[PDB]
């Protein structure tokens, strides 16, 4: 009954955060600031990996491919060994199976993987695909499994293919690829072809100087990315381009000036240890030598350069990051995660609330039939149908996200993916703008996370073997 | 409003599981079939420890230690580097940190723990104590830390205390207390004490013949436990010593004849791998035959088990109080604290109902504010109600707080049990509360954007 | 004092063997019958890497590089994570690191390498370079290694090097140069280049047909390659091109008729255990369906078309095969394995005669230096002038074999190929024309392999801790 | 002909090493600085376990057992599965299996044994005897097996025995024989019987004090044991009860001051990895310090030894009779079999003259023959005596032949000596004969093109 803004201008909160202790905000460019326009941008960059798959050998068949955004989410698995992609929760157990287009149902998803499980840490093995970048990537790898497996060219073995006499493995053919998406991100045509059409590419909105704007009359302002600075610049001109500064009949100003510290080439992750040699780009060249723009550096200096405590700093971003080195060494930033998929997610949350709802009432006559049952009861109602309905309408659900299901759950289990947006994000939502909704003294108070026993018994007011006398 | 069962009988559910499926019923013995009473049992325990290390050199003031069953929550790390008790989450944040009985506040914390965060992972330095036989070393590593912490004969040093010339690390502490407590377990004289006085040591309720032997009618129940025969058969004869069988008027039946197959000396964790030798037991003399119904094995493995059950995994639930790694059974995982700690939900109602209310009232003064707002209405007051009602609440399940959370943060506990058990509740005894044709439907963990968000826009957002 | 035939013709004896009992000989075609010649075939086969490497993105310095026989000796281990080639002992001590053309030093070993020791089971970070086709991938490695370091364009990481934006590890460029060598040998122009200049790639003597007719008169000869019948045909043809048979004045015979069976498409190793369906030939088109061309097949299928026993089979090949499926499935061959760098070897062995003899009077010397020594002496004599002098001379006699050293041993240690070659080889040899010196009822008599208690001390003729009382 | 010391005095070399670089002697004591007396401390162990093996339930036929050191060599393998033992090479191929005391000729080996080859990573099922404490249970294998194969009131089995209703697999009656051994060396009798007649059980040579107090003039030396202190304390006092010092005419010297550094409860091999909390004992009373020259040290790590000696690994020269695996200290090992393994090769040098001359034969008979030959000259005979002086040779050993070969070829522990030692002899005290400047020179193991051809084309092998 409390007091809570529209669903989509919340930002959701893991754990609690006093904003009015916040004295720096941070940011990440790409996929934060510069949010690439969805499905155009991904296709871009599908149809320049495998432009660079077919210069490197790859058959021409590869051409006739069409980047679908109803087929990948984010998070998956793929597998190396098999040639499948996986999505699989907290632990390991596995959810989803697909090897190429074709989705392997329970049973069969024993014979190859014993206890619907995998070894998640066998980063040799298997592949996580996490990042905004890796979903072309994540559609590649299906469209390749599948356009091989049934390919009358090439025999399919269990770990990969035979083309003629040469046997390509899986794990050599996912190899392939990575290598084929690193090249065009850093060697190849992504940039170029994202800056010399930004209006197709990358989102625009009169939002966010304003908040940007905000932030910096309550504190200081830093941007922290891996692109270098001539992308940099171009993006981030493009993102202030408006005939006028932060409110409508101001002066537009640059886009440098509204950060305390801009930092490029970061490095990242590594710039969260060690970091690289603290340099400083000549603006002019964009080569390396307020009104300063940094190269390199690491997370220390910049806590050194803004006089902050880590603790000080929220740090707005689309990455996950790992755990390593928060143990040793001090001043840990909190975070606020980007995460895009939340705007649809939102919606099949209320605009499929029909599904939802018949759940619940399925679930509600499954407890009516077992009202007066207990271990004395030999009767065994026919569940059947019901158990059929619930797996269909389940089903439903699932496919409202897309084929490969909602980011953070597949029916009643909570992704990896999930699991590490509640390790790693003290703050999220679908776009960092939503911050412009809350003032900056508001207190972000967690949502607790019931576990079973907590959500199905009320707190309205015995065996010794369960009191221990 | 669906149907649900009485809350102190209920049996709750973290995966689905058709209980129609299940076709054996595997029990571990200690904790589980066997509950020993509280703080009765701990308070043997503890006794025995601290006289164990009196008898190698330990000074004679633990003597008047006695065991306080408000202190010790399950789950906390003895941190052997710092001599510190610490409640953390999932993920290595530290939730509560003691050093011997004093409490240390966050700012403290972070000097000895840089982003009040440890590395779980490090087994040299952490010891996690999540067994119900690790309540007692629990508490006894407390009142070391505070009994050498203030006797004026030891020098207080960051990573352990002076004796003179000697000095004791929190580690060899930690590994004299360890050792003390394996000793009287394997060596000393804890079983020879239980099994003299077993009213006073061991819950006895008829309803375990009655149950056990509904599960027998519809498959097979087995036994597999860590302990040898001669202390089993001492327990499990008391345990089933009415003077009747499953119920009121039949004849009385020997506790072996509820289990189609009995295994002692399994050696758990090892036997869910490799095991050992199967061997069998003379029931006579207690002893191995040296050759291998009527028949008790011994050592063996899960695998060897599944073949003279003629079962597989998923057939198989496994009912016990051990939480194992995933390094496949279904699971029933008896968590004893939750009888308490669902009266503590029940009888505290109206400490919760504040806490909302002032979550409420906290919305309310923010509700027509954004970003342009220049107003920071105070909520100093607030926020001190907040903290304290907070702690009244962690402290009605004693001094350590809930087994399963700190303030609003889940404990690394309760993420091992949502891993681990399929099903879980106080004890096992909650089955007979269900038929055995039950379907058991999984209650689902809301993440934020879902539990605050009803069924009933910027491009930044959308991505166009 | 026994009598031994020449050097250059024996035939070396692991394990001991009665010819009179071997009832089939067996034969690997490539680097056994058909001897590429040396250095022009590795050449090749670098020259076709290389261009394939530069076809996929790699820089045009690559075509600058020249294959050199000198360098790489066969056994060396890829150590993927830090671009080293390693020749290590049986146990995984190194003997010798190199990083692209700079030899490694004692000390600076350590660095990166704790205890002088790898973990020669990590086939995920280890390759290791066992076979005669894998002569040019070894010098391709350090090439490419020195290239990269060395180049200004380049900034040399610990385990790989940027070029511009793009890191590049050394374990993707590796997986690059198998990749390559895989499409040379299996898709590239290798075998049509070998094929249209028989002469210049591949030996040609006429003791071949003589010892196999030889062979076909005391028992069963047949054929197992892994190379497809077209190829086959092409080669075997040309080894037995002479205008007579078996001896000069006899007509002249199609290859095929020496062999009782002839089986292509072997598919080993995966041969030696289930291998795959037996298949047919059409000897008129090469395409698939005495006087029968076989196809696919096992070991085992093989072994009961000849009516033959394992132990009763002598397979002479080039390749070294692992122990495994042989406590399992029965029937295990006797062995010939073809090592062609023996005959250089025994050329060092007899012509460098000079070092090894400065060598033994080194040691001789030390000796007496010592002789009247004990634990009561505190003497310490200067041997510092000596032991430069014995490290000198043994990197002088490893550089007699290449710059790599033998492929037997470093110094005093043998290499993991030897061990290798002493758990796999009944027999050994510098090729399999040896035979033709022994008769068919030879008993071959296994060569002690002396322990230092046993080469030290003379058959010629106390305390108790010694002899336990 | 380079001058060597007298062979029952030599170290033998298996990789360089210069001595003057060693800086720490370190010294197991079992085996080593405490030779136990041979066959006597052995057949006390077979004693014992036979007697620990009837009182379980093993019939009183066993008690008629008496050791036999003439049957068993060290580092045999037991397959568990069949009951053999077997000797095989570096590579898993058999050269000798025996099933009880019947020895398995060539052909039947290949029933059970498909090739002739074990896969000796298979630790489930082979178990490798290779320490000097198994010499009486490779013997008590034996007899077991063949009394239960011979005995009326049992049924041979593939894999075990039948007594009636029960089955005893051979990998059960492993298991009894093992936990045995086990039970006797650290609960039974054995150390206790020991301790009582130290004259009969254990060498005492006045070189030891010598040798040590030679080398801790050079460097430091120290001990890391196994065995407790107060079984330490009477073992070291035993060898160094002599009524001198170091050299006739010099004060009696306690032996903890042979040592800069004396650890017991080793607990190796964890010892080499982790370890446990370095721990210092109250050599009063043999327990253990609550805090911690004079001193005395508990278990610990080799990490923390390097580091109280002030050492690094190669610095150290590590004395003893175990072989451990490598997963850097140099090593010395003793054999102690290389005493009576030199005899037979000087006192037996007719058997291996007599070999060469046959060999020397047979190499004169296909002198003048290549593959265009027709002659099978007649070789059966010579065969046939090969064969005979061969297993003469091999029975100069031993019933199970040599430690290091089995007639031409390498044992498996031959080639684990050869991987683990730099330095080998029959015992450390080998040393006394060698100055600390000594530089000890490998020597090669040739292989055959090497030791066959002297020093003194077809394109097929020249590859042109």
């Amino acid at each position: 009954k409390k007091y809570r803004r529209e669903a989509y201008h919340r930002v959701f909160v893991n754990r609690s955060l006093a904003m009015e202790k916040i004295k720096c905000f941070g940011f990440n460019m790409d996929y934060t600031l510069a949010v690439y326009k969805s499905p155009e941008y991904e296709s871009l960059g599908f149809e320049l990996t495998v432009e660079r798959l077919v210069s490197i050998g790859y058959p021409q068949e590869l051409l006739s491919f069409a980047y679908d955004s109803t087929f990948p989410t984010r998070g998956l698995v793929f597998d190396t060994l098999y040639g499948n992609l996986l999505k699989v929760d907290a632990y390991g157990n596995l959810l989803v199976c697909a090897h190429g287009f074709n989705f392997i149902r329970g049973p069969e998803t024993r014979e190859q993987y014993p206890n619907k499980f995998i070894q998640r840490d066998d980063t040799e093995r298997f592949y996580i695909l996490n990042t905004l970048f890796n979903l072309p990537e994540t559609y590649l790898l299906a469209c390749l499994v599948d356009f091989f497996t049934n390919c009358p060219r090439y025999t399919s073995c269990e770990t990969g293919f035979k083309d003629g006499d040469l046997f390509m493995s899986y794990r050599s053919m996912f190899q392939d690829v990575r290598d084929a998406v690193d090249w065009v991100h850093y060697k190849g045509s992504l940039k170029e072809k994202t800056v010399e059409n930004l209006e197709k590419y990358v989102v625009k909105d009169g939002k966010l100087p304003l908040l940007l704007s905000r932030m910096k009359e309550v504190g200081k302002v830093f941007l922290a990315t891996n692109s270098d600075y001539k992308y940099t610049d171009k993006i981030m001109t493009y993102l202030f381009d408006f005939p006028h500064g932060p409110k409508p009949g101001s002066s537009h100003r640059p886009w440098q000036s509204y950060f305390d510290l801009i930092l490029v080439d970061a490095r990242k992750p590594l710039f969260f240890g060690e970091g690289t040699v603290l340099r400083q780009v000549d603006t002019k060249t964009g080569k390396l030598k307020h009104g300063i723009v940094y190269s390199g550096g690491s997370s220390d200096t910049i806590c050194d350069l803004l006089g902050a405590k880590g603790k000080d700093i929220l740090y707005i971003g689309d990455h996950i990051f790992g755990d390593i080195l928060k143990s040793k060494k001090r001043q840990g930033w909190r975070t606020f995660l980007v995460i895009p998929e939340l705007a649809q997610e939102l919606h099949v949350w209320t605009d499929k609330s029909s599904l939802f709802e018949e759940l619940q009432s399925l679930d509600i006559f499954l407890a009516e039939l077992y009202k007066h049952l207990d271990s004395s009861s030999n009767e065994r109602p026919d569940i059947s149908s019901i158990q059929r309905r619930i797996k269909k309408v389940t089903h439903d659900m699932d496919m409202c996200y897309g084929m490969m299901g909602s980011l953070f759950r597949s029916g009643s289990r909570q992704t990896l993916f999930a699991s590490q947006v509640m390790r790693y994000a003290d703050l999220y939502a679908a776009s960092f703008i939503n911050l412009l909704y809350y003032p900056f003294s508001y207190l972000f108070r967690a949502a607790h996370v019931l576990m079973p026993h907590e959500s199905t018994v009320e707190h309205t007011h015995e065996s010794p073997l369960a009191t221990r006398n």
